[PDB]
């Protein structure tokens, strides 16, 4: 659980504390945001709270399964949203930090 512990205690913590993480802290609320196509276009949604619960509940078999979920979260944001949107600028800044935290992760 070495790399899964670093994903929880360093990567997830430092993304959560970033000022732009708030849109990713819960699943997209399609009702309150009136985005009725979101869950049709995004078949495999993901968000930081789902990742937080999976790490707390030891749902992941391996670190790479948790990395796939962060990557899906970012990919979904770029797929659904438009290049000039606030949320895309926010995702890009959070993903840059993500890639730095992975570069500093110790080996298993
Ligand atoms: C991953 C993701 C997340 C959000 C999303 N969560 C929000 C939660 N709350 C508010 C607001 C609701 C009203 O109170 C203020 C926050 C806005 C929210 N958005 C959008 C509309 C948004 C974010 C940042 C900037 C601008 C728009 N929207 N899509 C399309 C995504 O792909």
């Amino acid at each position: 659980t070495n790399q899964l512990q670093y994903l929880q205690k360093v990567v997830l913590k430092d993304l959560w504390k970033h000022s732009f993480s708030w849109p990713f802290q819960r699943p997209v609320d399609a009702v309150k945001l009136q985005l009725p196509d979101y869950y049709t276009i995004i078949k495999n949604p993901m968000d930081l709270n789902t990742i937080k619960k999976r790490l707390e509940n030891k749902y992941y078999a391996k670190a790479s399964e948790c990395i796939e979920d962060f990557n899906t979260m970012f990919s979904n944001c770029y797929l659904y949203n438009k290049p000039g949107d606030d949320i895309v600028l926010m995702a890009q800044a959070l993903e840059k930090l993500f890639m730095q935290k992975l570069s500093q992760m110790p080996q298993e």
